């Protein structure tokens, strides 16, 4: 696995944070404007969360 979140999309990053954090509990969620293609990591730590230009959920989110 659950280390992805489409049942969020079309929210905002605290709507989002929000339901990730009730799934992963420790998921410490840093947000990025997407397009800001990043990294193949495994960041796990976190559910990058591409997001549009007013934070809302444009591309389905994810972990590491």
């Amino acid at each position: 696995l659950k280390t992805e979140w489409p049942e969020l999309v079309g929210k905002s990053v605290e709507e989002a944070k929000k339901v990730i954090l009730q799934d992963k509990p420790e998921a410490q969620i840093i947000v990025l404007p997407v397009g800001t293609i990043v990294t193949m990591e495994y960041r796990i730590d976190r559910v990058r969360l591409f997001v549009d230009k007013l934070d809302n959920i444009a591309q389905v989110p994810r972990v590491g």
